[PDB]
This record gives structure tokens, sequence and C-alpha cells, in this order.
């Protein structure tokens, strides 16, 4: 069917590209960048998140693969040397598919702005105190002091969300997870400290107190908003597609990458 | 239908139960602390926690019911004030269930022994080190050196999980949280350190290194268990079941108890 | 002597200061906010610490007296109705005076920039990854990847220290405590983790691996430093000097501000 | 002079103890074990703090050495290939010497029992609730609930006092750390939650709020000391005194254990 193949732009990963089109070619497979059924993904995991949002609004028609040229990846987890087998078994087909969990991330103004996030979305102050009444189903839960807050998706969670001592989730759980970055906690300003993982349909705005100014981060994509009213977070509707040639378990991918490998 | 109530054992308990079975005696309800459809529990969440685990293996015919003549809890997140609402719609039945997930510990030694856990389970030494291999999934994930290890349900998260830096979950989330006490990371023993979330069918068994006696916690039973040859964590298929009266959002419930009421 | 009150600029610190001022005027004392003796600060900490910046070169002349019109503070620790009893122990002098240690922080270029700091000194990234390699006494600790780093005064424990996960240090203690920022640890990027606590006369140097800018703050002001060679930490030969005219301590100023008051 | 040497009792420890004592035999150097002026550690850290209680009350008249047979310690911090030139450089004498601060201990019952600490002294609950008033220089600080307290050295703050979130302190600095074991904190039960540091001569206490049972440890030795009234730590009159015959400084020690060597 039709593919497409991306890459980090460095020399193994462009080589690696041409090989597998090269491969590719002895099979009835078209390149098409445009509606592809398959992206490939050669670089890293950031390479990943770039393919990624390139065709977020093709999500339910793409099943995504990775290759990581460098150090193993959470999405980019297939070695280099697996290229081979790779593209005889992509052409095939009759793979199964893997689907994780996405988070949507809705902005209002004095109109609308929505946005997809593979790993998380994060919310700042433009350089002042970031304050932000947080409030859970409707229902104002606390009002936050500190650095920022962080949205994380469940596959997400090894990335910023660990920073920030937030659990890893194993990604077939439906769910999102909210962290605090450096918030202070005093006789006045208290807030909840611990992670908070909220299952679908649960809705969890953050509300200015003063500054309507947020730099809002969506995975690499860091956009200062302004005059702004409301930041939704929830579980989206749509989920990203992972095409499956083996067995690499998400607590296995944990291990190699913080333990040892 | 039939029914129960357990007290605290203070004199504020004991009168509050004495006049909801003298109200209960103004209806069809006849008092049975043998095989009881609703069980009302009064006093505190760990009054709640005895009351569960006196009709453990009878989960599937009872609904409960937790009333706090103290602080607010988790459980018994009723206030005596609405006893007199309550016998009363307890008694016409009709009303709604809630069902929250439970943790299964299985104890292998050299014969097993299975418990359920509405809060945590953990793991701690017999007074020397602690070290066990930890295996997800049958996957060796990590060799664990510290004070113990914590396995908490949903709902239990906001308890002993919650001093552990682990995060708050929403109990409609099928799934169960590890957590470490006191980790020792160095060069040469590394833990993931962060909390690790696992959804249902996930197996995780702790396997000892050295030291085969390990006291193990169920909620707020404490046995020193000997010549143990492996301790198996999983989320159980059992479910324990709450009467809905009205709404009491868990989030809200985790604000009453940790910003303020 | 000489003297001079700053005000947070509302009301009731503007009042609180002319009244002051009035009684000052039945007393031997001359008001001049050039070559002040005495420095009054009106307001809240930030109140303090612009007074402390606008004298930091004639720290050694001045002792330095708080005065919070809102909650307590941990510089501005007194009471505006004990300003009658202040203004009068001020004017007969014989009051002691107690000194609490300072940070010196040098910026070097491609040229050198020195400061110092009454809480801390933080430096992070102008947008990318902050990666600085860490270096104690020209021996190279560490190479840092995350969010930032901040290094905290004794007396600056209690503010953005203290949200970090660093330690209470009392204010007799000369030393300077290194925290971290969302450090990103893995299998083949290692921090410490834990806070640093350095001694008089340990230099602590920050050394750009890729990007050398750097956002850095130095207590509330920030400022974009481009091109930047090293960043040099240790503990300064200056001292704060404060009037004291009764007993506050340390501890009871932290359990006032934190526990409940 | 005077010296003796213990060891880690296995093969490689033992075998190296007799090589020193023989090359000790070439210089004027008497083996006594009752009153020795040097003592040499072979094994590891805990033989280390095993050396140093046997000998603790000569503290001022022994200038201890650690030799490490397995991995490098903060205290037997020379390699086994050392070792005669070890003996060489301690049968000349001429050295310098180099003292670390130590904790005392006191426990008050219904009678007093005083310890000395070379890590840290931790204090736990005999099996129920870990209730304590923390008092500070005689002032009410806070109420702790939770799993118990740990008060560290300098030089104990990377042993478990790492662990529990505590900073790393030098130990030129004479101060010493409490650090918290999952504290409870929520609406009523509130803790500082960020360890301290305390310098010398500041007391603090313990009291017991219900139960006067407490299981204590001082570095290795736990003991379950019953009917206690009060437990007083302090930063000791008294130091450890160590033989220097070359550079190997506590930071550097610091990144060899927990980067990598
Ligand atoms: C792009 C990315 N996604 C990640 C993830 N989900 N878990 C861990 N690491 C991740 N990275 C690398 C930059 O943090
Ligand atoms: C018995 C109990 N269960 C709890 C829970 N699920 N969340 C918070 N607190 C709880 N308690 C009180 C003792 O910690
Ligand atoms: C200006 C200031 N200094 C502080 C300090 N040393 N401890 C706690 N709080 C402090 N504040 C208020 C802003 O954080
Ligand atoms: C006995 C000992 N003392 C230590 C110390 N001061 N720092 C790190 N590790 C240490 N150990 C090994 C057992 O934790």
């Amino acid at each position: 069917m039709k593919y497409m193949i991306t890459s980090k732009g460095d020399e193994k990963s462009d080589l690696l590209r041409l090989n597998m089109i090269a491969g590719f070619g002895e099979y009835d497979m078209e390149y098409d960048d445009v509606e592809p059924e398959i992206v490939i993904s050669i670089g890293g995991d950031g390479t990943f998140l770039s393919a990624f949002h390139q065709y977020e609004e093709r999500l339910d028609e793409i099943a995504f693969i990775g290759i990581h040229t460098g150090h193993l990846g959470f999405y980019a987890d297939w070695r280099p040397a697996e290229a081979d087998k790779l593209v005889k078994l992509l052409a095939k087909g009759e793979y199964q598919k893997v689907s994780y969990p996405l988070l949507k991330t809705t902005v209002k103004y004095g109109k609308e702005a929505t946005y997809l996030a593979l790993n998380e979305s994060t919310v700042k102050s433009s350089g002042g105190p970031f304050v932000v009444d947080v409030v859970i189903n409707d229902i104002h839960f606390e009002r936050f002091r500190g650095d920022g807050l962080c949205m994380s998706t469940p596959s997400g969670t090894t990335a910023y969300n660990k920073s920030l001592g937030g659990a890893l989730m194993h990604p077939s759980i439906e769910a999102m997870q909210l962290t605090e970055m450096a918030s202070i906690n005093n006789r006045v300003y208290r807030t909840i400290g611990s992670p908070l993982v909220f299952p679908k349909h649960h809705v969890v705005s953050l509300q200015p107190v003063n500054d309507k100014d947020f730099q809002i981060s969506v995975d690499h994509l860091s956009i200062l908003h302004r005059d702004v009213q409301e930041i939704r977070y929830e579980v989206s509707a749509k989920k990203i597609h992972f095409a499956r040639f083996r067995s690499f378990p998400f607590w296995r991918r944990v291990h190699d990458s913080f333990i040892e490998d």
C-alpha cells in the first residue's frame, strides 16, 4: 500500500531510509507522503514525535513504526538491523495494530484552539508568577502556585512526567496524569502535591487568577498564548495506531531505558 | 432486606448505631450479621476497613456504606446527620451501586496463601536488609534494595501510597500502583524510582534474593511470613460494592481531605 | 543616626512609613537614603529583597529591619503594631546585630559580571535544552540535563529551594545549597539527584556543553546572558546585617510560616 | 606506635590483614587492640562502622583508616593495592589528621542512655502508629505522624539520609540533618516535609504522644527501647579522627559512588 519514511536528517538515518525504499521497490508498495497508510520514522523518539504531528489529521488511517538509529526509544523501538525484516513484514501486511491514548488540549480566548499531544502538554508563566485555579469536572480543586503544570499521556509518562515525580502508566490504560512543577506549599497556599491520574471523560481545566498569558507546550511545540480564559485537558477520542511485528513489552522497554541494557 | 451495622466502639458511634437499628425497625428490614445484604460502618475508614475484611467472602452480595463520626473519610464519607435520611433510602432500596477494584496478594511457600486488600499490601524485611527481584509478567524488571514496597488499589492511593510519592488514581480505573520505600540507588544498585501503575491481568511478583522472611501487611493486618518463595500482586477479579444515595465525587473527596473543608 | 524607609507602595505600608518618620522626628535621627545606617523595609519579603539590592554596595554599614504589613515573612518578621516600639529602640541604638551569609555569582563571557544573592540564583535554558557540566572545586562532578539548577543561601532555603526538595538550613551555617529542577536521569544521563550543601571556600562552577545562552536569575532579577563561558557559585565574603531587638528564632519563623500560626 | 586491624572476616580481607601486620613487623609498631593509636579497617564501610563503635570511648587517641576489599566506600576509601604504601606512611607517622562531626543521641526513661552515631540514628514505632512531638530548642515545632525520623551526621548524609531525600553535606560542616519517613500530611496533620539542617548547640528532642515504645537505631545497632520519655539529638562534642595520606575529596568520593567510576 501507500507509505512514507521520515528521517532525523543525519547520514546514518538518510542511508537507512534509502535502503528501505529500495527494498520496498521489490514489493507492491507505493511511496506517497500525502495519503500514506504506513509511516516509518528513522532516528529517535523526537523524530517519531515530528512524524506523529505531521499526520495528526489522518491518525485513523496510519500505522506508525519507529526505528532508532541511536539509543533505544519508547516509540522508535526497533534496531536498524531489523530494517530488512521490517520492510518484508510491512509489505505483506496482515500485521496487528496497537493503539495508545492521546491527550486533547483546548485553549479558550476572549475563540478556541485545540491540539493533540502524544507525550504531554505543559503550562507555565510568561515570565511572572504562575497562578491558576484547577477545576476538575467543574469542581474547583485547588489554586496552584509554582512553576507550572504538566498533563501527560500514558506513553508520555516516561518523558517529562517522570522527571517531575509522576508515575509510569502502562499505555493500555486510557488515562492522563497531572504533575506539579516546583509548587509552593505554605500556610496559605496548598496544592495536592501528589500526581493525579484521571480516567476517560474527566475534564481538567485551568483558569487564570491574574495573568492571562501562559507559555503552553504540546510535545516539542511551545507557543506563547495571550488573553487566555481557560485551558481544558481530557483524554482524546483519537488514538495513535502502531504496527506490531513482534513482542516488545512496555515494561521491558522501561527496563531497557532506565535500568540497563 | 438483611443488614448489619458495625461500630468503632466509642460512645458516639454506638448510639448512632442503636438509632439506625431503631429506625430500621420501622421498615421491612431484618438484622442479620451472618448473611447481610447491607453493611453499614460507623466510625472511620479503619472501621470501614474492618467491616470489609469481616465479609470479604461475600463481597458480591453486599453493598457497603460508611458513616464517619469523626473527620471525613474516603470510605466513611457521610456525616452522622445523614443517618435518618440514610436508613430511609436504604430501606426502600432501588438505589444504585458503585464498584471499586481490589488487589489480590498471593504468598507462595516451600503451600500458598491468598488475600484481598482494599487499600494496599506492603512487604518489608524481618529486621535485616530487604532485597527482592521484581518480576513483571515473568520479565525480571529490577532488583530492589531498600525498606520495602507497596502495591496500592486505586482507592488506596490516598492512604500509604500517597505518603510514598505515589499518584492519586480515580477508583474507576481498574489498576494497581507500586511504590518504593527508601530505595538505595547508587552505581551498582538501581531501581526505577518512579511509581508504576499496572493494568488488569498484569502480574507483578517479588522473589527473594537471600532472606526468605518478609513482614507482609494487607491493609491493617501485618503478619510475619517465613520461608517465602514468591509474592504475587495483581488486580483482583472481585470488586467491593458501595451503595450510592447521592453524588460525592472522588476528586471532591480528595479536595476536602487534603486541601480544606 | 542616618536612616531610610522603603515601602511596598500600597496604602497601609505608606502610612506606616510616614508614622515611623514622624516618630523618628522626636529623636536624633537624620533621614538619609544615600548613606543610611538603618534601612527599614515595610511590606513583605519581596520589599525587603529590593531594599537589600538597593544598598548591596554598603552592606557592612547598614543594619536592616523588615516589617510585614501582610503575612509574616522570613525577612520582614515584625508586625506593624511593633512600629512605635521599633523606632524607639532603633533611636537609642546599643542594639545587637545578626549576620546572614550571602551567595556570590560570577558570570564569565568571551569579560565578567558578579552579583550577590540574598535568597538564590538560578540558571535555566534560553528555550532549548539545558545541559551543563557541573565542576566542583575544579573536579568535574556531573553533566546535568533538565530544566535548571538553583543555588540557595541558608536563609534562602525557605524560598525556591524548598519547592525543589532542598533542605532548610539554619542561617548561622555559612554554606550554600544546590538543587536540581526536573532532572532527566536514565541509563546514559545521571545526576546526583540529592541536594548538595557546600561549605565556605568551595567553588561550584557550571560550564556549557552546547548552548552558551542561559537565563540567569539572582533573587527576583532575571536576565538573559549570552555567550556565557562559566557560572561560578561560592559563599560570599560579605554578610547582610540585621538589627535584633528581641528573640524570633529561625525555626520558630519556619514553624509559623509552614505549620500554622 | 600501637595499632590494630579489623577484618570483614572473609578470605581476601583476612589475608590483606596478615600482610599489613607482617609489613608492620619491619617497623617500630606494636600490635595492641586494647590501647591502639591506629585502627585500620579492612572490608567495607560496615566494617569501618564496627571499628568505630569498638573504640568509641577512645576517639581522641585514635586515627582511623579504612581499606575496601570490595567496592569503594565513603569510610573505607583506599584500594587494597595501596596497603604496602599505607603501612609505610603509617609507620613513619608525621601524617595529617582529618576530623568529622558525630551525632549524640540521648534516651530518657521513667534513667538515661547516651550513644554516638557515625552515620545516623533513626526512630520508628514498635508496630503501631509512630507519633511524636518535635521540639527544637524547647520550642514545639511539629507533631510528626508517619513511619519514623532520621537524624544524620554530615558524612552520614550519603547513607540512609540520601534514600529519604536528604541533602548531601560536606563533612567539614558541623551540623546534623533530620529527614522524614513516609510522613502523612493532610488537612489536620502537617509536617514540614523538607529536611532540616541544624547547627552545633541546637537540640532537637522527640517526645511521645501516646505510645512510649520506639525502635531506635544508632548506625547498625537497633534496639527496642521501652517507657521512653524523650529522645534528644545534638551534634556531639566528640569527633572521629582520620589519618590522611593523600587527597580524596568528599565530592569526588560522592561522584565515584553515585555517578560512575
Ligand atoms: C520524544 C520522547 N518521548 C519520550 C517518551 N515517551 N519517553 C521517554 N523519552 C521520550 N522522548 C525523548 C525526549 O524526552
Ligand atoms: C483506613 C484508611 N483508608 C484510607 C484511604 N483509602 N485514604 C486515605 N486514608 C485512609 N485511611 C485512614 C488511615 O490511613
Ligand atoms: C522574597 C522571599 N524570600 C523568602 C524566603 N527567604 N523564604 C520564604 N519566602 C520568601 N520570599 C517570598 C517569595 O518566595
Ligand atoms: C556503612 C555505610 N556508611 C555509609 C555512608 N556514610 N554513605 C554511604 N554508604 C554507607 N554505608 C554502607 C551502608 O549503607
